[PDB]
């Protein structure tokens, strides 16, 4: 179940540009502290880590992470069985994991100065957000509340330690540029498929749009809901009758037909309420954002394309969690994503 | 040669600490945007990877980067060669690589509030400072001036871009906290082997003398030298007659003592001048650097130690930079490690 066989692996970085200091270095002064001082800065850039198996069948998969997370989500499950990346490898498929910008291994732009400035211009915002434990227990719907765990629940109950220490901040980035740079590693692939979660969804989504050879998409719960521009359905508020889930992402029609001419599947885990649920935010969140993937699904069938939402509990998969692929089930999971591959032939040459 | 045969990989995390924010978490109020409320962040936690071959021979390997940098630098080399990692596994030897808190996958600490602020406190400075890629080709020595490279320089050119992407800032986490990190793993892992570079060259000697179970470091151009306490030999100032070296880190003799249990190696690349060099600050900087660790080894030679210096050029490997295990004889650089490993039994079961 460990052994993994690899033809190669390796890593690199990609994308990215430059931002610069003023005035001129002059290798004769002292060079630390360090200064802006003729300073040119690669920022932005993305760290890509790839696996290739001996005789690969099929299309190159790219995982990527989502919000606050890291490639490593794809290489092990908090209690250290094997992720997606060897499950997947031995699929014989050629692997590629991402840290995208800002994140991990992943360019973080920050200079000598205030966090985010260089000089007078911002790059990032100098003041970050980052969620708690508390926060991603309900965001990834351990339980209802901290500490608590789901009936069902497919979460590797007793390594939350290493669970939430996978877990951090985001710079401001602008997600053009992250779209960016998944655009060129894509350029630089060929042909493959994305495997994208959370925050990654609706980029993902973009990528497609940009990107012809993006060939296929399965997202696990995405946060953020994609309509054509001046089409977003009615989304009723939350249950506390003030909140609102993420607002829609709009793009032009031309780009979001683009949608239509590739399988695309949504994953969604278990214990997302059908009925509205106020004394639990993050779950009645999931209901909505739920819902308007659901009318997102639709809207790109309505244009000929061959969208689907797969709820892992009518495939008989009951608690997983919002990362299904590091829960308990992850081979059951991982299957069935083969399956969605073999379906279209997203593992043949 | 790019072929890698794994019984099993995989990554984790392990060490850090938490920090609370105020009050009180109530999961039917908004989760988003991200409060400090009631809050647990886990902190200073460091990322881990393993690859283990079949029938692994000796003591595993833990690399550990260099300032600035991510565990990428054992992977691949900027121009896309096999990198220690695989080198290493193929070579038969576990291969662990990390990234230490506040670097890559590693812990960034940071909340919701200026960089690295917890309400009043100041866990990491909000100023952030970060070498330019003019400060990274001197202080590399690709050669002497930005865009200059030495005649005989072993440095991928052509793959500068690619390289400079890995470099990044770290924010202000305290030294011990990553000691504390790396002899946690080391306690994890049992008896091996510690291969340092740059900035983890003084933190990876520290490590060994917590820790019995590091049984030999191998340090790549290690960039702060150590003595026993009010033992800092004279040092010169630079050829400027003002600047210095970095500011040796000194022990108390009874956990320096433990650095002569182990065998270490330090190895130096090319282009580090003998006589002052006033024109050229970094080159300046190397020649007084390594003559600090040569009075370090000696120190503990005189504690019985093995402690030895490797002049790469002296072994015939001529123009090396700072990063001799991505330069374009790396697997020649890979080869004198092995050679250390298996004359001191490191090597085998």
């Amino acid at each position: 179940k460990r052994k993994v066989v690899l033809a190669e692996q390796g890593s690199f970085y990609i994308g990215g540009r430059t931002v610069t200091g003023p005035g001129k270095f002059d290798p004769s002064k002292p060079v630390i502290p360090y200064s802006n001082e003729g300073a040119t800065f690669y920022i932005n850039q993305m760290y890509v880590n790839f696996q290739a198996p001996v005789r690969p069948r099929g299309l190159p998969l790219v995982f990527w992470h989502g919000g606050g997370l890291t490639g490593h989500i794809w290489e092990s499950t908090p209690d250290g069985r094997p992720g997606f990346q060897t499950l997947f490898v031995q699929d014989r498929h050629t692997v590629y994991t991402i840290d995208q910008p800002g994140r991990g291994r992943g360019n973080i732009p920050t200079f000598n100065g205030p966090f985010g400035q260089l000089e007078e211009e911002s790059i990032v915002n100098t003041v970050t957000g980052n969620s708690s434990k508390e926060g991603a227990w309900v965001a990834d719907r351990l339980g209802p509340a901290p500490g608590q765990f789901f009936e069902n629940s497919q979460f590797p109950r007793g390594y939350e330690d290493n669970y939430f220490k996978e877990m951090g901040f985001s710079p401001s980035i602008s997600s053009d540029e992250i779209v960016d740079a998944v655009v060129k590693l894509v350029t630089h692939i060929g042909p493959c498929v994305l495997v994208t979660h959370s925050a990654s969804g609706v980029l993902g989504m973009r990528v497609a749009t940009h990107a012809k050879n993006v060939r296929g998409i399965v997202a696990y719960e995405p946060a953020t809901s994609i309509f054509p521009k001046g089409k977003v359905p009615e989304i009723p508020p939350l249950a506390d009758k003030k909140s609102q889930i993420f607002p829609p992402f709009e793009i032009q029609e031309s780009y979001f037909k683009k949608l239509a001419k590739i399988p695309i599947q949504f994953v969604f885990g278990d214990n997302i309420p059908k009925n509205p649920k106020s004394a639990y935010w993050f779950l009645d969140w999931w209901r909505v954002t739920r819902y308007a993937h659901s009318l997102s699904l639709e809207a790109i069938n309505k244009l000929g394309g061959q969208a689907s939402l797969l709820d892992l509990p009518t495939a008989g998969l009951r608690g997983n969690t919002h990362f299904p692929f590091t829960d308990r089930n992850n081979v059951q999971v991982a299957s069935l994503l083969s399956d969605f591959l073999g379906k279209h032939g997203l593992d043949q040459n």
